[PDB]
């Protein structure tokens, strides 16, 4: 496997809005984070979103989380019902353990 | 930071279900305040469409989410054509989560 | 209530492979009785299609599944431009429980 002795990888599963996905992807690339992206849909709104799977060494988790925050952070937008302020953007991130990482 | 209180644990549920049951599962998850993200997937053996749900849940609600999945997507008998067939079925993985964040 | 015998452990294999190798990997998984669910994905760098396989496997068959992936997708590098793109990237992840309903 590719993990040095005593170190650990994590799997980041980040669910972000489609409007922020290209900017996140560009920033992950710029910071040399590898990603795989999935076109997904939310259970509540049933609208398209984007899920990123990023395998990262534990020592770069805080950095990836800051990239995701800077690009996909929650913010307000005025909309008209049927002008009110609503939350848009935002990221939901799971950090999961990885036992091994291989490249063939 | 992270959304998990000290000493508690989250789990990630990966549920692979049939396409015909996916809308009822999604409705029931919503009704019970479970969040989900869904993926259109295909099976390795039959190469036919199915649906994969990713649900991050607190450990204390795992049994509850499993029961919702079972009730809505469990394997069962159905008359068609009148012939009896097996329909539905869910495969579920419960996986550990180190941290959970919202930004 | 799960499918995992007492004292044993399941793992989730997440294998990201190129679309050109996907069908042959799928056939070999099937032939060796490995279950897989496939996801149509795209790479973060090249933004081009690839395939992600999720395979829940008992720990005692992890080395075998890795050797299937290697035999089918390994030594399969190609240079491309939007860059070495490998045969397979595989994560082995822990699973607490496994259920069929
Ligand atoms: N039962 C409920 N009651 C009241 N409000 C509800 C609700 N379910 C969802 N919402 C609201 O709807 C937003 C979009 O949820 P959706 O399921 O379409 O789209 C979600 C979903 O695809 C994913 N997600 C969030 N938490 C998740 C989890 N625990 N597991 C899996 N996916 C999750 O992230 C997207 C953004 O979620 P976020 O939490 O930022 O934003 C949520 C939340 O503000
Ligand atoms: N350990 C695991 N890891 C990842 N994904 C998993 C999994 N177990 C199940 N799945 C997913 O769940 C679907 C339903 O599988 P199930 O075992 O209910 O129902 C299966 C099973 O009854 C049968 N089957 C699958 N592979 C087989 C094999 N090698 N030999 C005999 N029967 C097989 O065909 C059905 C459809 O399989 P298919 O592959 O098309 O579709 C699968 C697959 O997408
Ligand atoms: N740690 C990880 N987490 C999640 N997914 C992962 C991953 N490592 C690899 N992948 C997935 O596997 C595909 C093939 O990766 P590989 O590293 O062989 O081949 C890579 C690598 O040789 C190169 N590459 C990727 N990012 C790079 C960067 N920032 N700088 C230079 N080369 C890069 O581009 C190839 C294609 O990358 P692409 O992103 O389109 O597609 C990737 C991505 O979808």
């Amino acid at each position: 496997g590719l993990v040095p002795r005593g170190s650990h990888m994590k799997m980041i599963i980040a669910i972000v809005q489609d409007q922020d996905s290209q900017e996140l992807a560009d920033q992950l690339v710029k910071n040399n984070f590898r990603a795989t992206k999935l076109a997904t849909t939310g259970g509540f709104l049933r609208a398209g979103n984007t899920t990123f799977l990023c395998g990262v060494n534990d020592d770069r988790v805080d950095e990836i989380l800051s990239v995701i925050n800077q690009t996909c952070g929650n913010r307000e937008q005025l909309v008209s019902p049927i002008p009110v302020e609503v939350e848009v953007g935002g990221a939901t991130v799971f950090v999961m353990p990885v036992d091994a990482f291989h490249q063939f």
